């Protein structure tokens, strides 16, 4: 079954690691990280890994139930809410996943909308539930951020109306800041199962093996809630290219595949670039920075070479 | 030619085309009064987009733009205008067949979201914010539509802002929640333009068969659901094969892979919505792991096997 990516502009594609669309391609050779998201990882032969799921609206979502509110040091008002899986069964920790899919893969504070509705109805309202929704952060580098463990602590601007014991939904909008204390780190795991754990059960660091190549992201900037910056998140692959390879699983015939970055008008390559089994791109650029393309363009896939395979320079 | 091809996803692997929400059940409602145009989730068999659809899941029911001003109204709230572009950022232009910028919302409702700002390091703010787009201020095929804020004054003027949805503020008589009205799109006393074609059943004894998915409310009593037509995994995965259409029926089979056994049958319809056999309303309730599959092409003629 031949290998196959889909055919989506960069204006078609939308990030892996935060409900954002894809706004430019983006290398930063010079990265001192270790690159080992666990969001938007995807073998070439269509295997998920990490903390990896197929819906865009479960990446960086929680589902569960507020249990209480509860005490801490920072600013607002705070909560611990029980996690599921996104599906709504119960998340089962001797699972071989680092988390529940869709978990937030870095470190930083989270904002979005907590909502809930209830459980119990009421009959004078024509048997109908109550509902509410609130502003929220979830701090991923928190001692009290133990998806693993199946909960986690968000906390709101709002004091009081947020119901104890009734199901719960996190849908994330950005980051609440990016100053020194909010520790915005895209490269940073969380600590899943608490402070001072070791993660298991994680996708693969990545990084180039050939001199003179780069990783080659997909670049989204993320809200802010307040303050001053320009946030990024920069995934390996878009969501729809997960979408794609799980849905195809297509032999990976070699340990990279030749990929051109194509102008269909002209036909003419823009640039290539390997696209390695384990699922990320390189490219042969000594330079930090976005780059800059034609609008229509897109990958396509040319043929398996191997990891020696010398890439014409961008 | 090209074979016609449906992905392979369970429901829990589907996200709704018409609000960035999973899918949650199969529903009928073979009783429904109102005239089903939805815009959005809107892609025939063979690949073509309609309506107000776009692809990515991030861009159902959002807008980029700038505030332009505060601006005075009727409901509770500050309210602010803002000129909306295309959600690629290139100007919306009014004389394009489209019924609106691609990704309008398609319905009636307060819908409850947040507007972030970043300027043109950079400052930012975000607010909840709500979009009624029943009001005569919403007019997004003219270029601007209206929010409010509980905030009282934080929004900036002529700057990059950005509407993501998250569910709606209400569902009151007041809020005139209504999924299959649409909005209008040029405002008070137009006719909208360009609109997919509404879908319905043909055959007697059959009803649409829609993926529904529960919405959030910000406040009040109810439990809101939006239906759609098709997931949105099924508009990108129909958009990308582009395979022929061989008659205007395609029988589709929802199975069970463990068991290999069939569900039950639907036709899946050229303009792309299902029908089943089904004289009753509510959802389905199905297996997990089902999913649907093309068994072959058929007509308007074929009698589906009752569920
Ligand atoms: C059902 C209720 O909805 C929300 O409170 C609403 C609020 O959104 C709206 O603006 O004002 C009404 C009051 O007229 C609020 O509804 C009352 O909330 C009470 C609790 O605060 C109580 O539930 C009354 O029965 C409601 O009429 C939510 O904020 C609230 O938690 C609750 O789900």
């Amino acid at each position: 079954k031949p290998f196959t990516l889909p055919i989506l502009t960069l204006g078609e594609l939308t990030n892996s690691r935060f409900p954002l669309p894809i706004d430019v391609l983006y290398t930063n050779p010079n990265e001192s990280a270790i690159v080992q998201c666990q969001n938007g990882r995807c073998t070439l032969d269509g295997e998920l890994q990490g903390t990896t799921q197929l819906l865009p609206t479960g990446i960086c979502a929680f589902r569960g139930k507020v249990t209480q509110q509860v005490q801490d040091e920072h600013r607002g008002t705070h909560w611990n809410m029980t996690v599921t899986n996104l599906n709504g069964t119960p998340f089962d920790p001797t699972e071989d996943v680092p988390a529940p899919l869709g978990t937030p893969d870095f470190s930083g504070q989270i904002y979005g909308v907590i909502s809930q509705r209830n459980t119990n109805t009421v009959p004078g309202e024509g048997n109908l539930p109550a509902n509410r929704a609130h502003e929220a952060v979830i701090a991923t580098y928190s001692p009290k951020f133990t998806p693993k463990l199946g909960n986690i602590q968000f906390s709101t601007w709002e004091t009081q109306d947020v119901s104890s014991g009734q199901p719960t939904k996190f849908t994330p909008v950005g980051l609440a800041s990016v100053d020194a204390n909010s520790h915005f780190d895209q490269w940073t795991l969380p600590s899943y199962s608490g402070a001072l754990t070791l993660n298991m059960n994680l996708a693969p660091s990545v990084a180039p093996v050939f001199p003179g190549e780069c990783l080659l992201f997909f670049r989204s900037f993320i809200p802010l809630k307040g303050g001053y910056g320009n946030p990024a998140i920069d995934c390996l692959m878009p969501q729809e290219w997960v979408q794609h390879l799980y849905q195809e699983s297509a032999p990976s015939l070699s340990d990279v595949a030749l990929v051109r970055y194509v102008n269909p008008e002209t036909g003419r390559t823009l640039f290539e670039a390997k696209l390695h089994r384990n699922g990320f791109l390189t490219v042969a650029r000594n330079s930090a920075g976005p780059v800059v393309a034609p609008t229509n363009g897109y990958f396509r896939f040319d043929s398996w070479v191997n990891q020696f395979y010398t890439l014409a320079p961008m």
